């Protein structure tokens, strides 16, 4: 099963045929990548708003109109998929998801409202693919440079009603039917301690600073509760690098961060006129993003080396986050970065499937996002900015569909791409609970 | 070979499952689509800027969230490709395309500057592939929805520098060197004419009535140089349906407008704060599209019933074109109109290519476009409106990324499908120049 070697613009992009990406008929290389073998293993890669615009612009900037991402435009079977979430009051589409609705609609197959975690429009609970893989005694990772409780991670351990209820103090609050006082299944977080995942790694360490209002650990913090539990608590890189175990004796929780981990690149905010009145942008790496804190491409190669020693096979989910904060901040440099550092993960994920032979990897986002890619003369009502490409040029991104401070999520069908055994259930229209169903069956759950 | 029969919400959904699109593995579906055998004919379906939001929209309204298009979603082979045009000066990318470029993209194969139609960078022409396709002996046919003088069709016949070279008037003083009277080859209506495809269907009856300023057919209308040269001069339905012929000997010509044809849903224009202040839009056939003047699909099937006599095979393009239109006009309406106008086309191209066997059929666009689904309280800077879809829900439609009076194009990658032999060749991330390679080699043109 090939992996798509290079598709960059074969030669002079000036020349007739130099602007090609293929040098020959694909018919064979497709032929070799449908196989409806079971899967032994799954790694899910989400890219939170990375939808194709966002993608292109990426692309653009690191490696030229012409060029290839070695990870993220690798994967040979492409398609296109609906996110669409529901209104919880009548039951009817509503266009357009935020991440919690999304997130839960590929972990347990079934649409809910926006805001809601692993329940339905009926607040009923629903089992996620990770609890169910764990059930089947497959290892299971989840992976994020996000803080831990936000609703990409959190929709395979959580079910709350909100996804605001992060820890003890906003559950009893924003979710009083899911608080543990209240005799619900706890917060976002004591959610997570239960379910116990083999690896779990990411940010939000401040919450884990609360106390438990009820229970069997009432009154210590999480943090502790977990110590008490069994958890291989690791905060850094190196503490990181030394695990060489991780299971359901022995649980490991990486937390690097407070909050959300540091973004890669540095550069300003797109402005009103940003691209007519200022300078064109380069980026710059973080100074802050530090070698003991773990990247992306880090995490995941560590998940896969622990997950891997279970002979029966594993699940994971990894997330770059950061793509959808920096759009929402209209920041060109930090959402492309975090792009890049998503392409890194994706292909160490590739390289193990590659080898290993029977795994699928899926790549994809949870929802389309605000930014366009724009001409460079362009006035635009909105929020704008020019960068200087590696290709030596000009681009301007733009961010035009709100008025508030943040910019929104957009509604349009976008980019879903696989590799391995049952990848061809992501080709053409289809629709992100699909991929519950895809996944369930390839691992053969049941 | 199959055609995705149905990917519409298989149930109800709310309920678990009740939203999946599929209701099996592909992987045998897929396998059977897979052929390498030679295309004897290729039909190639363009909607002008149709970006996958442009085609989520249209679903959206005209089927629900959960819907399915009988025509544009049925392609099971899919992918994504670039479009990004030149620099003329410097030879770099220009992020966002004009229609000329891309155009003359997929029919020449060589990457080109905005504006340049069926030249280079350094203005050299290069045969296109309907040039090529009737070198070889197959039929060959031009439709669309637009003058026939704007970009998309003019690029299969005319090699201008500039793409306003109308006819002789606009020529002398935009295009000297392509000048008639200063020596040229002529003007893109003259060279459509000296081009002779068997079928050419569209507007722009307006520029036929010029005069040529020099050659053969000197002083004489570009219309009275039509019926001398031997073609056959249709204008309506009727008398396009009378039509039992159409060759090298015998060519059709139907220009049924002046202009672009007729829009086929009417509405009002999108404008500041339009889904909060006014009230939502439900759209209006447009009284005036008339039953004397033929649709897309009608004047698609009467190309391949007239280019199907051909024993050799047949090459036709065919252009949903007032689908950008309407997009830079800020018009939900019309843009959502033309979409589904655009799949009745398409469903005719597969049924004939489903029947015939032999068949590529191709659905995509030239670039992306401005229209973004956004939240129904969104608070937009630009133009916003708020629509009454099929679901009986509202979703709200916004243009963000130009304050003139044109809403601009946009520079991200979107959907390419097909379905037929060599369909391969467009699943995973390609490039608009590659379209043109493929069909080169799917019909075996040398
Ligand atoms: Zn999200
Ligand atoms: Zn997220
Ligand atoms: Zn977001
Ligand atoms: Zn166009
Ligand atoms: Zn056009
Ligand atoms: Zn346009």
């Amino acid at each position: 099963m090939p992996v798509l070697e290079n598709r960059a613009a074969q030669g002079d992009i000036t020349a007739p045929g130099g602007a090609r990406r293929l040098t020959g008929d694909q018919t064979a290389a497709l032929r070799d990548s449908l196989s409806d073998k079971p899967a032994k293993n799954i790694i899910l890669l989400i890219g939170d708003g990375m939808g194709d615009s966002e993608i292109t612009a990426a692309r653009n900037y690191a490696e030229g109109a012409g060029g290839f991402f070695k990870g993220i435009d690798a994967l040979p079977l492409t398609g296109q998929y609906t996110h669409y979430a529901l209104n919880k009051k009548t039951g009817k589409p509503d266009y357009v998801t935020d991440s919690a609705a999304s997130a839960t609609a590929w972990s347990t197959g079934v649409k809910t409202y926006n805001g809601a975690l692993g329940v339905d429009i009926h607040e009923k609970d629903h089992p996620t693919i990770l609890e169910m893989a764990k059930a089947a005694g497959l290892a299971t990772g989840n992976v994020s440079t996000a803080e831990l409780q936000d609703a990409t991670p959190a929709a395979l351990v959580a079910h709350v009603t909100s996804r605001k209820c992060y820890g003890p103090s906003a559950t009893s609050e924003k979710c009083p039917g899911n608080a543990l006082e209240k005799g619900g299944k706890g917060s976002i977080t004591e959610q997570l301690l239960n379910a116990r995942a083999d690896v779990t790694l990411g940010g939000g360490a401040k919450t884990f600073a609360e106390t438990a209002t009820a229970g069997e650990w009432q009154g210590k913090t999480l943090r502790e509760q977990a110590q008490a539990r069994g958890y291989q608590l690791v905060s850094d890189a190196a503490s990181l690098n030394s695990v060489t175990e991780a299971n359901q004796q022995k649980p490991l929780l990486g937390l690097f961060a407070d909050g959300n981990m540091p973004v890669r690149w540095l550069g300003p905010k797109a402005t009103y006129h940003g691209n007519i009145d200022k300078p064109a942008v380069t980026c710059t790496p973080n100074p802050q993003r530090n070698d003991s804190v773990p990247t992306l491409a880090q995490m995941t190669d560590k998940a896969i080396e622990l997950l891997s020693k279970n002979e029966k096979g594993f699940f994971l989910q990894v997330e770059g986050a950061s793509i959808d904060h920096q759009d929402h901040a209209a920041n060109p440099c930090g959402q492309i970065g975090e792009t890049v550092d998503l392409d890194e993960a994706v292909q160490r994920a590739l390289e193990f499937a590659k080898k290993e032979g029977n795994t699928l990897v899926i790549v994809t986002a949870d929802h389309a996002h605000a930014s366009q890619i724009v001409a460079p003369d362009t006035k635009a009502p909105g929020l704008t900015q020019a960068l200087n490409t590696k290709d030596g040029a000009v681009m301007v991104m733009s961010y035009g569909n709100s008025e508030e401070d943040s910019q929104e999520h957009t509604g349009s069908q976008l980019r879903i791409a696989a590799y391995g055994p049952h990848a061809a259930n992501v080709v053409g229209l289809t629709d992100q609970t699909d991929l519950f169903y895809t996944m369930k069956a390839a691992l053969g759950l049941k």
